[PDB]
């Protein structure tokens, strides 16, 4: 058996040392943006990643751009950083006026980094932008500052993808755009044809959503412009490596994809804080290569036969015959 | 200080005696609709009603108008029993195609009850629709048919409002009408003036919403055709008495729709299992009295000035100023 | 390759017809003790169940144990009917002393019918037995209630066995015995040797617990008296299918069970409300046939080293080539 | 009316600057210890912190206790910061032998620091130590290092308390001590006089349980040496104001503590990563002042009726009827 896999990419973040509010000291050296695509080359499957833009301190977009070459690699996204100290109370939805527009500045200059590098989207996550508690904001002002904000910013770059990527919560206690469902809902709203979703399982998975079902909502509407994928323990963005929890919905989620003919860069967005990040991704990369293999085994009309029934003892033994499918016989 | 409360209203399951897959034989004894009306009356301060159609066994529809006026009660919805037996694979979303024609004559029949009764909807609440496993279902066609079957029903009914009350779960693991954000992108696609939400405060709740956000994006829409307090810890519908948990967010709740100039019945939708219901309908009117005049006495301008700022310390002291006034100075 | 598989139990109830507060007229017909028995015995492959007493009416002790020997089954375990109407405030808490009384003489009886089948154990479950709100009962005295009416319990019958089956909630908005380490706490108090604990895999799992240190701790203690699989979505008892939704997990639960020599009945625990209760059973049967061939697969000197460095890449890949071996390969 | 309240506290990084996984630039500059005990003397309120230590750097002890009599504060405890990134893979639990043996070095050290400054105990806070995926951890052998390694500690220095600040998880996807009940077994095997529970309120709710009942269980087994108070979505480790979300619960909280005889500092353990910290501080104690003359007007005998009878709506009357009194009337 041969197979044609897909195109793998991801985070450069997934390349970095983090910190948290108890480990203030770091899970790690600091690694700059070259550090990190060097990273990423050593992997040996991926194709793309997602650059956070500004740079590290001292890097220039031609260092990127020369980085990138050597490694192999495409830049898929540029994901503006809204979410540092600066915009710390929001990036749209600051209560400074000036701070909103400073982040709008950003976000219109990473557009241009998105045309000098090819990239297909700015990926817009709001991390800053939402609220803590109750009473802390109007509902009807917050959600028209996201909104407003982002048609401000996709109207200005009408050649520019804008992929919001929704998130339930974190940083904030609760986010704004923060569900497959309301995402759509502003992007109705919106009313322009470059803004889409960056669909994160995770998100949508610890947010109590089908991921499955959100691709295939997001899709309906044509708005899928890119996927992320790791695991958690359905109750937080734990980004963890991608099929170590929930084998089955990933595989779920790899399928609608599959039927609805999206065709995309299967994208990890993983934060192994405390392992080899290179060996991470690449036990990452093994996993998704075995669902490509298992949706390959997959009797499809056998289980959509199933599914017309609602049958869900016949739909699992049909899954389970593909997915376990020896992982070690590729 | 002198009030014009609100009308007050409640599920006539409020005064039913429940049944769980536990206590089989029941929490008490089986109740007529009529004994149900004659419970209610009781409460000393309902006004309206939502009854459950069809009717406990034998009960008929000049019965329940009867009962209805020497209780005191005027009917606010009809909610058609599209989660019994005969439809527990669904209703709109059933499996046999018969099953959904089935559910369709009830509920077009319900619209008929609602006629005769002079009620504000049918309140639509399809909680057997939507899957238990991964798999299960084409997400797909099971949101078509959750669509259009919506659609065929109100389409055929166009002088007669139709209250969705979306909910996360229960019975099934997972709803069709999960979300205010889902059944407000529902009912775009239905494309009809006459469907509209239902908010239950406890389904907002344990969903992970902010259910002040969720009243504020429903009412944005002109959706929000009712709704439903109690409260819950946050991981399911608990249905306790409002206010014994979560006094700062449903005051939040009422907030918001005050602020908009909602004007419509204040609905409990309560299931006192193991205490005396009609008790617990008084203690819970008990709370909303006061939180109406907690709304009187809360300094609105100066929250709003707090968020605003997104002061959230300033927004809670001014909340908490007014929430913590005291209940027994009436 | 030939298997020595485990011999399989299932609750008697995975083949009774449910009912919940909706769905008031049930998922099916009434089925008698019998009745499920004789559905039991169509699985092909169960060998053990656990029995609700008292029985359905009319059911008498010898047309049980007629049809379990020509069903080819064995009682595991007798779980006495604590969580029914005259119990729906409590068994051993119930706040009526009479109630309290009544509990441990239909649990005492139970225990007499443990002696009769040879059962393992009296499975106690006191499902109704906790609160559903804040300041809704004495801490101190609710749980004094459960310790000290347990105690009386065991006490009276040193020659038999009491599992404790520890839940989360529900029917309660939480249960006195609602976590492992609360249990073994409990057990502790109570002094005895006769009384343990059955530990639920997807209690544990929705309960927040990692189920496979739950099985660690308890079998530290010499109390792990038998064991309940399912599945379920990690927020609610679902009881699903095991195996459809947490692979890896259950895989570690019969990992733990395995490195500690722990023998004994591999157990179902399932509500398959709206599916074919047989096949239901017929297909957890077959993944737990998986699990077992994949934890003779498994390189546990290889996991156990990577446990040591506590490296979880190292972990998951030996684990997923275990795993995903072929199930359709048996 | 006059009253004699509490003595307040609160941790000392309720008044440092904060850093997370996004904001890796910080929410605001960096504080030393000294600029921390400063702050907390604005708030006008507190007598007490807990330090964590080391101290910031160049910081010494005499400037420590300089700092703090110029405040009029004492130190109530110290917290060894063993969740800094050479314990980023454990402190107790690390796999490098040579990092717990440094681990008990810092703590051992901070017992000194107790010593020196006349402290009530070292709060051990384990934040890393735990684990992050499935089948990652031997659940045995971790749970040893735990154990063992806390009673090397403890049993070194046997005229200090060591109190043992359980959380559900935070920065592992699992803590070990994740929960009141498995601290007080851990407490029991350790077997030592001197190791004792930190009962965080927050913690406790998040993790599922009754907070009151938790502070009971601890209680009756006289291990109880500390509390810290805030306020969370019951999702995550919020670290909110108390009193802002579950003011009903927080009040049943200091019932329990008040009915069971238990004095102590009534201490914060909040992060206001985006509002002013001393404002939050100086709202926290307006609060639980509030909380303290509720208390005093709460009918206890009424209460205590209700909970024997096991009804909530008699018992939440009552509560209301304390708790919503004025607070601006003081
Ligand atoms: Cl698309
Ligand atoms: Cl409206
Ligand atoms: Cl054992
Ligand atoms: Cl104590
Ligand atoms: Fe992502
Ligand atoms: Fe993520
Ligand atoms: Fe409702
Ligand atoms: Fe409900
Ligand atoms: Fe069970
Ligand atoms: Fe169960
Ligand atoms: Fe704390
Ligand atoms: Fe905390
Ligand atoms: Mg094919
Ligand atoms: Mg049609
Ligand atoms: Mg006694
Ligand atoms: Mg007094």
């Amino acid at each position: 058996a041969t197979y044609n896999y897909p195109e793998f990419g991801a985070g450069l973040w997934h390349f970095a040392n983090y910190i948290d509010r108890y480990a203030v000291d770091g899970y790690g050296p600091a690694l700059s943006t070259i550090d990190q695509i060097n990273a990423a080359k050593e992997v040996g499957e991926l194709s793309y990643v997602d650059l956070p833009y500004p740079f590290t301190p001292g890097v220039t977009l031609s260092e990127v751009k020369d980085a990138l070459k050597d490694a192999g690699l495409k830049a898929i996204g540029i994901t503006p950083e809204i979410y540092l100290q600066k915009w710390s109370r929001g990036a749209f939805t600051n209560p400074d006026p000036a701070a909103r527009a400073a982040a709008f500045e950003l976000m219109h200059e990473s557009a241009g980094i998105v045309r000098e590098l090819g990239a297909n989207y700015v990926k817009v996550w709001p991390g800053q932008d939402g609220w803590d508690y109750p009473f802390q904001v109007s509902h009807k002002n917050l959600w028209k500052l996201a909104v407003d904000g982002m048609r401000d910013l996709a109207g200005a770059n009408p050649d520019v993808k804008f992929a919001i990527e929704y998130k339930p919560r974190e940083p904030r206690v609760k986010m704004t755009w923060d569900s497959a469902a309301r995402t759509l809902l502003g992007i109705e709203d919106i009313g322009l044809d470059n803004v889409g979703v960056l669909l994160d399982f995770g998100h949508a998975l610890y947010g109590g959503e089908s991921p499955a079902d959100s691709a295939q909502l997001i899709i309906d509407r044509g708005r899928l412009f890119g996927m992320d994928v790791n695991d958690n323990l359905r109750g937080w963005d734990d980004d963890l490596v991608v099929g170590t929890v929930h084998m089955t919905e990933i595989f779920e989620f790899f399928y609608v994809l599959k039927i609805n003919n999206w065709q995309g860069v299967w994208q990890l967005d993983q934060f192994p804080f405390r392992e080899n990040h290179v060996e991470a991704a690449q036990l990452s990369i093994r996993f998704l290569k075995h669902i490509y293999r298992a949706l390959d085994k997959l009797d499809i009309p056998a289980l959509q036969a199933a599914q017309e029934a609602q049958n869900p003892l016949q739909a699992q033994r049909i899954v389970q015959d593909a997915l376990l499918s020896s992982i070690t016989v590729s």
